[PDB]
């Protein structure tokens, strides 16, 4: 029901839209199956004989024409997402059997939290403050936007075959489906989202990263977070995290939402006690964190 969709929102989709002929979706190769959202690898033609390889996100199909339209509004967003650090769009391919296809290039390394979780990889404090910087960097770009994020976390961050980090999202009054533990304590009591709540997401996503890939509060129950935090509590510091980088964390976690540094400060504070690490420090996982969920 193509035409029941929104004038501006077709038009918008007109200038991004991939032919199915210049798209091969394998069906097969599962990337994976997520939710009621998949994601196939994909083969994409560009320009004249180009093969290049790419992420094919789909699903499909209940509320009349209110989940495609939101889909498809998901993918227009990233139109003006032109950022090193930051997920880009190939285009969305209009599929003449069901649900519309949104491209995005691949990322070899897919998401930060399974790279960093992966025992055969050996990062270094710098390597892991790298991708904490680089977040900063997509993130500085697109607080410039005046975009917020709303969920920012390693699980939504990708990693290419140049390990360049490209901020991404994966994909109700009082119901629970929130990502409560990376939730700014504003955001938890009243149900808005800002630039300055997404600073307290990064001071999680920064701890994620220094204890490569732990879930945040294991103990804490997501209902009773706000009661945790209330009683005077922090994530503790993690074993390989430099103090400069915990004092940041701190700063990211200011009971004062406009008391945070920006991603501007974020980006300034983090390039310089990055560039103080050689690479001499490896990073081992904690024995009270492995298998823990
Ligand atoms: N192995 C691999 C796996 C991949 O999976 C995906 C990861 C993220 C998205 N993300 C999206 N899918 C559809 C619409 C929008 C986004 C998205 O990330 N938007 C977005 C970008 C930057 C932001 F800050 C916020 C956002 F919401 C899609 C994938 F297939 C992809 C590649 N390589």
């Amino acid at each position: 029901d193509l035409s029941a969709l929104n004038p501006e929102l077709v038009q918008a989709v007109q200038h991004v839209v991939i032919g199915p002929s210049s798209l091969i979706v394998h069906f097969n190769e599962v990337i994976g199956r997520g939710h009621f959202g998949c994601v196939y690898h994909g083969t994409l033609l560009d320009n004249d004989g180009k093969k290049i390889h790419c992420a094919v996100k789909s699903l499909n199909r209940i509320t009349d024409i209110g989940e495609v339209s939101q889909f498809l509004t998901e993918g227009i967003i990233m139109k003006d997402f032109s950022h090193p650090n930051v997920l880009s769009l190939l285009g969305i391919c209009l599929r003449s059997e069901g649900s519309p296809l949104v491209v995005l290039p691949y990322m070899k390394h897919g998401d930060l939290r399974n790279f960093i979780r992966n025992e055969t990889h050996n990062p270094t404090v710098k390597d892991l403050i790298g991708f904490g910087l680089q977040v900063a960097k997509g993130m500085k770009f697109l607080a410039s936007k005046k975009f917020v994020h709303r969920d920012l976390a390693a699980r939504n961050c990708m990693l290419d075959e140049k390990f360049t980090v490209k901020v991404a999202d994966f994909g109700n009054k009082t119901g629970a489906k929130l990502p409560v533990k990376w939730m700014a304590l504003e955001s938890l009591q009243t149900q808005k989202f800002t630039t300055k709540s997404d600073v307290w997401s990064f001071g999680v996503l920064l701890w994620e990263l220094m204890t490569r890939g732990a879930p945040p509060y294991p103990d804490v129950n997501t209902f009773d977070i706000t009661v945790y935090l209330l009683q005077g509590r922090r994530l503790l510091q993690p074993e390989y995290c430099p103090d400069p980088l915990y004092e940041v964390m701190l700063k990211c976690w200011h009971p004062k939402a406009e008391m945070r540094p920006s991603f501007s400060e974020l980006v300034s504070r983090i390039s310089a006690i990055f560039s103080t690490f050689i690479g001499e420090h490896y990073v081992h996982v904690n024995a009270t964190y492995v298998n823990v969920k």
